């Protein structure tokens, strides 16, 4: 393990990917959540969600430009998790815990799911 | 700053992007370095290199699938930096410092450049 470790590099990369998303640069998919639409990078969604990973790894589904989620999926809960994917920061509150946990479970985000379980234990 | 911070999330994302690159999943550019070719994600290259950021932010150059570097650019030095971009780990040695520093300077990777300067000061 002779290589030099840059402790800030991963966070710097994520910050710049979020800036790319903010500027709509090289976004290649739209996630439709009821009346709300969210543009993103498939590479990012696959890197953070078991649901999106299982969809785009399949060469048949790889080129999809639009994804539609379950109508019982809360748009604000998806937005909080889309923000998490791009920032490492989760907006967890007692007023949104159940919607956020239901959305993370659906999206197969094991660590968010684990944190939601810890939040409840601490609530 | 009420949001929960996931200290491992950024590194997890980068690890999965490197796995995507390893599996040639959603790669969209080839960087030609003399007789060597390297496939990657433009979003990743832009997030790590001033050179690649300046190229793909320009809507005229955004859709380029092939980039050719200066013939004096060392393929092993580019490979070490491409690995760095995707891992946060830099393979710096006295036997490759000058080639790696010349390549980072060319690619406009200020932090790699800074570390190379610190390595020399410590060498
Ligand atoms: C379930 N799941 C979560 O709960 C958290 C987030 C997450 C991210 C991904 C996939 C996930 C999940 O579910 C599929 C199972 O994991 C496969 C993993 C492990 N074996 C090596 C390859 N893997 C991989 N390689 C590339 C990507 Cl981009 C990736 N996983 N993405
Ligand atoms: C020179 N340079 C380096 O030396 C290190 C790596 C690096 C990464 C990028 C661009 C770089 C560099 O050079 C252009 C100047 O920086 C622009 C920055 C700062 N103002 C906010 C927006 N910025 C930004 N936003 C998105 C991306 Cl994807 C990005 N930068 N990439
Ligand atoms: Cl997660
Ligand atoms: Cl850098």
């Amino acid at each position: 393990d002779s290589q030099i470790q840059f402790t800030r590099h991963a966070s710097d990369v994520l910050l710049n990917l979020n800036r790319l998303r903010s500027r709509d640069i090289l976004t290649d998919v739209v996630i439709v959540v009821s009346r709300e639409q969210f543009r993103a990078h498939k590479t990012v969604l696959m890197a953070c969600s078991g649901l999106f990973y299982s969809i785009f790894t399949d060469q048949l589904k790889r080129n999809l430009s639009v994804i539609n989620l379950d109508p019982e999926i809360n748009p604000e809960g998806f937005n909080i998790l889309l923000d998490f994917m791009y920032t490492s920061r989760l907006n967890l509150r007692e007023g949104n815990i159940m919607a956020v946990m239901a959305t993370a479970m659906y999206l197969q985000m094991e660590h968010v799911v684990d944190t939601c379980r810890k939040f409840i234990k601490a609530s």
